[PDB]
């Protein structure tokens, strides 16, 4: 890239995305990258962790303004992550999701156009498209406060766009790590509905995901990766192959009230969408969901599962 | 009632609402009916229509807590009505969406509850129920907001619910007035999808709702009105008939995009409501809609239109 | 014009004087007239009027800056017209009035100032003169924040002006359509003071107006137009025979306060004031009054009602 | 008093006013005077003149409600008189004017009426009756705000007026000082209008106007103490001849924009006021001013001067 | 306690500190324990490990008012432990040092204070005693605040008081942890300065230490637990031995600027306080260090690190 | 200079500071002076004593950064000098210190900035170097504030950098005063500790040193001048001499608590600094007292006295 010479701000960016973003670009011709966030142990643990001159810390929140602008000075790039993404704190504090995810994102988007900030990438979640809950409800409302503000700046100025994934494999809601957990520990994998599906998106995906916005999105459009799925039976399957392991599946029927699948476009965005190859893009104005994508035979989830660190890592462990 | 001796504020009371609200309670033994909004020319227009020393009228607006908590002090009971109602204009400012609908109602609850108000009711909308646009994602974020406040607050003390309706008959956004203008023009009645479908809610019933939730209503409930509907050919049928006009209906397909059914209940809150007899009630925690109602024939539908002022005026001056 | 291919933005735009700034320039050569305030009914119906692809509305208020500042960006001139202006409420919430006419107009400088617009034309009142209500004080303050601004930045960045003027014909305030009321309904005209005086002004002279300081008025110069007046006896006369009506005059001597001429220009103001022509202009530092201006013949007055389209249309109609 | 055992807060207190408020009270049966501003200063001098363990100093301004509400807590009745009082100052800086004066009060108000402060005094000025200018603009806006309090807010609970005076004998605006000075410089005495007239008080007039009200108001109302006047002319002949001196009295023509006179009551508000006795009152709702008081012989005058310790004191040194 | 049937909120909780706090007392008598704070995800893991229905989560930061009086609503005791702690950090953002650590303080006061909590305990560091870097002059400044705070409040309203404690064995700056990896890795232990001092400290302590001040400090005191101290040396020498390990110790000079022992309380102060027989207090208004105190054979040493779960944990382990 | 048609802002300069500046730098080449404050009496005290078109005044304060932002529009250097600087206000009003001392030279930097303001000069007190009050701590945490801002903002841009210097002689807080009006009132001059030392600093050195930060300082830096000292015995025997009057001494021994030196430098600092000559600087990144300079003689002592104005007139005066 692309990326030379130019300083990137992350706002929460001491994820798994940031850390991502930071192992992919850190050792290239970028000039910064900042990490934008209030969790000084975090950042600290960051930087010990990677020991590079480079990585840039700033102490702030996306609900103060003033300690945005003095993240974003000289910047030229925004990959805008920070947010209250868990359904139960959105659900018990949906002013704080408010506050935080939305009119952080436009204290965010302010800034960065008058810093002069050439791009900001706005992440949103699959949770957006059928807004049920108090996260997915902020999180739509963020999409259009985003997709608005692009449409009153021009795009030569700050451009502005976003894009959704959903579950990642392996990351914190993965049901991957409770399933590898519960090999190692000789227990049964505990399935409620084995069809349930997700898309098969790794860290690097999502990761690519937003380089591709970066790279070809045009101002107001929402971008999202075209992925396979699997279902969660297939999945425990080729786990319990990988690690040539024997636990019981026990099967105990749906939680009355889970996600049975993703939903990364509905049929209104779908039916507006451009197919790009690899990508689907919503410009600014049945459905996309794992049960109707390319599903997997146990045998690709293994492939796919097997490009993944977190679980090599387990692999060999074991 | 009821309302003997209180107090009652009406934000957003300068509206269809606020007056419904006022011919029904003005002359009974409440205290006072202010209405609380920004707008100086429509309160004098109210002020000089009604003559009426217990219409108290408050220069303020929801995202002020300094002009909320000026109307607030001493008042029994709140019908929390204002908001920023139409669909192009939350689209284009969804942040000005976000601080009336969203901030606004925290605003008034906070106000409220400092001022020992005994009951907030929280106008909704059946846009809530499944967020496709800006306006619909701010109710749906208020109602998630009001749920959230009347957890931590005990019902002895405020007690905060709301309410969701749809069309009201011969309102603003209702066919009905387009129709009538059309017959009185000798014009034809367009039609884009004849079985598009509408509950049938006069101004009264919508009044009566609030006043349901108002009497009976736990803290964090969302109530809903039961409600015959019509298709919109129906409809168009019936008030031809009413005005014994012979104006051609030209029925021209669906407007790509367009509303065809309300929704007042999704699955998920259908299968958590409680029956009432007259309504439902989604308690703090297939689907409602019109299309799965009492659906009504050209006769009945002809009934109802005539319990309407508004069409009984259009009828004698025709 | 000279507003060719500008964007002027009309804060309080959604009245009889932004309607008459519409009709008069949206056919021109202007690229842009937004329209700024919070009733989005109002902007709907202008929209619905007018179906301009030049007219944009924007919403929010002048006491928000943000909401402001959205609304500013590109903007070359600017006519300031949103206030809290009537008598009792300023009189009743005269905080609420300091807020939207003094820090508002501040907001609306500030905000005009960052964006380096043009011009900014304040348009203020008759009532500023003598203040002796809560309305004609927050309004006099008002030009004395226009004036200090204008003194603190240069002219060829910002310049910063005002107007005043009275009573308009026919307009919300005017005795006229309570006069051709009181004719059709075959009622008595009452008047209280037969030799009270109003100038003479409709709306397009009050456009006239904005438009003259607009074009030749220096930063921090208030400019009022020179106008003929009639005491309301002559004007009742004039309608009467307008209408060839023989309705009863009932003169019922003074109502104890109200107000019995218009000041546009204190003997202070006068004494400074420079005499350009059609318009007197009082430069950033006996009296110019309705009852010593020329006054007009029942007969002259006919003629200048004649110029009034709301006059034409109830005359055509009767 | 009637203070007895009770808490006083002046703000503004580090004044000419408050000093005299100190004087009269602080050895009574009070419990506490609080002297709230801004300058450290001027408040350590204060310390170090009285030193006296019932004058408590607080730190913070009128504009700053936080800082207000730590001086209001516990306080019975407040003398509110912090203001930016100056013409040019004002003139200049009209929007620090509006958020002293103006917000400033409503603040103050606000927070008495939060902490159940009694009695809330608020200091105006003739300026106020006839406003020309931006400080008198803002103290009549300033009387506009605690009246519309006032009405809101039962008495009971805090009663809100205010009081005006003009010039203070001897005091910063004085023209006494300057006389004196002239006398001992062995120099003329320059009057540019001998005929200009102010109504005679002193400072302990004005204490005693404050404490009037304080005993006496009702809510809403403006106090007004009756005084007679003199001519500057009869006032520089009374001084030559209390220090029995002889210097030349330079008669130089009115500076063209000087207030000839003080208007405490207008026309309309005589019109509305009580008499009280020694003062009138002018409730919530031809002119009273120093021409047409009673005006004072030379003898008379000089009576008056020597109820005045500013001059008692320059004679005696002299 | 004492605690029974109380709600004690902890802010800055989803630490070390709330954990020992949640540790000891969520098994007890008390209602419920509130946590205060940012982060959904640590509040996720800490609600996951005890599974308790007294722990309640309350999301918000001390900076945003309106998030701390939502968590303050009912409390009756609030230990105060938020806080931007690391030096580097306070050193490169001192602004959000300050919002955080004396604003943020303020706030929780203030909201305390509001919702009549009964007492507030506020944990601050040794490093206030010598301010020298600004995480320790912000904390010094938070300590003026709640004494300024305390004089101000009645005791029996709101008791307002703080703790010192410094380093915590085997706590994130503990130098134990680092020692005991450098054991297990068969690495050498490197120290800098062998003499520098240390208080001994355990977690259990530091939560001991604010129970005392929550049952016996009077308000506006500071409270420290007297404590032995250790060499690093002979801290490094009682490791080797409980690990019967033989690593090379390499002693490498002071590192140019390191602290050399922990101040507690400054000859001013220790001059001040009150011996209470285990703890220190200092009253509103030469010195105790770690080298001025009982200092711990090797011996001793060892029987402090074996009442350390963290030490009993890799002792077995190994 | 060098000042030679620039525009220089004052912050707190209707202080002894910003008088010594005007008097050294209105008669030159520099284009205006703008005097920033709250006080209306003491700037037309000023604007009276100097009149000279060259001295702007402009009301506001520094916690007001739409107050600051007017007056720091087209200045091209600033002596930030605003501050609560007395001890007991602020340990009893240190949120008020915070408010002003620190978050007040935030913005004040901040609108510097924005308005592309060549250098800020922070003027800093003694009091910085050991932190021990809460004027000293507020002061320190000041010093961190604008240089944190220094290493984000380039020099080329804004420059920002501050000065210390302590006791000024014959100023406010300087014993000189006292002693002279002790020997004038043929009083004895009480002295506690007669070794207690000030650095010899008169007022014109205090601008010197701002001045040659304004000329010399890198951005970051804290500028400190080279100073003699005097213990208080010797300047109480020169003063003596001086007037040539045999007043008793009476020593009566420290006031248990009083400052003995003046640290212009900590061990830490003054190990940091570089040595310029007349001035020490460090740097943005054993102590230097009034103990440990060049100590004078009586004679020497008696020299120094004599280029101080208020020493010269009151030996005149005697
Ligand atoms: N003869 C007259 O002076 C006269 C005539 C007519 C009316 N009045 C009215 O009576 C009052 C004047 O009393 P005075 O003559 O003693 O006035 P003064 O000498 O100007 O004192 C007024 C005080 O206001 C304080 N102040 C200014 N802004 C403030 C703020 N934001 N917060 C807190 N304090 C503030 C100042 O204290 P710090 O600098 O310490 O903050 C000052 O000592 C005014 O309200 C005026 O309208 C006076
Ligand atoms: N050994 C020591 O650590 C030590 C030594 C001396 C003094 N102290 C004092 O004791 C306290 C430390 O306890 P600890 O060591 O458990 O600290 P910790 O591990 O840093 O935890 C402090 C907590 O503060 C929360 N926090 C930070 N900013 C906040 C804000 N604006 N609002 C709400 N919460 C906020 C964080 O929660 P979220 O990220 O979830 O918001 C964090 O868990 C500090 O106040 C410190 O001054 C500690």
């Amino acid at each position: 890239m692309g990326f030379d010479d130019k300083i990137l701000l992350i706002t929460g960016g001491t994820g798994s995305f940031g850390n991502a973003v930071m192992k992919r670009f850190l050792d290239s011709n970028i000039k910064e990258i900042r990490i934008f966030s209030r969790d000084e142990k975090k950042q600290d643990d960051i930087r010990k962790k990677y020991n590079n001159s480079k990585l840039k810390f700033y102490i702030g929140d996306v609900r103060d303004s003033q300690s945005v602008e003095t993240a974003m000075r000289d910047v030229d790039y925004v990959f805008h992550a920070a947010a209250l993404k868990q359904v139960p704190s959105c659900e018990f504090f949906p002013v704080e999701a408010v506050k935080t995810n939305i009119i952080g994102t436009e204290n965010v988007l302010q800034s960065a156009i008058h810093q002069n900030v050439k791009k900001v990438i706005c992440l949103s979640t699959d949770e957006a498209a059928y807004p049920i809950n108090a996260m997915g409800i902020s999180k739509a409302m963020m999409e259009k406060v985003f997709v608005a503000k692009s449409r009153n700046i021009r795009s030569e100025q700050t451009l502005i766009c976003g894009t959704r994934y959903g579950n990642v494999m392996a990351s914190r809601g993965s049901v991957i790590p409770l399933f590898i957990d519960k090999i190692k520990a000789g227990e049964p994998l505990t399935i409620t509905d084995p069809d349930m599906t997700r898309f098969l998106m790794s860290l690097e995906d999502a990761v690519e995901l937003v380089v591709h916005a970066f790279k070809h999105a045009e101002t107001g459009d929402i971008m999202v990766q075209k992925a396979p799925s699997s279902t969660v039976g297939d999945l425990a399957t080729a786990l319990l192959e990988l690690f040539e392991a024997d636990n019981a599946i026990e099967i105990i029927g749906t939680r009355h009230g889970e996600k049975k699948a993703e939903t990364l476009l509905t049929r209104e965005e779908y039916a507006q969408c451009e197919d790009m190859g690899d990508y689907f893009r919503v410009p600014a104005d049945y459905e996309y969901n794992s049960d109707n994508t390319h599903i997997l035979t146990v045998e690709e989830i293994k492939e796919k599962l097997l490009t993944l660190e977190y679980v090599r890592n387990e692999l060999n462990d074991y």
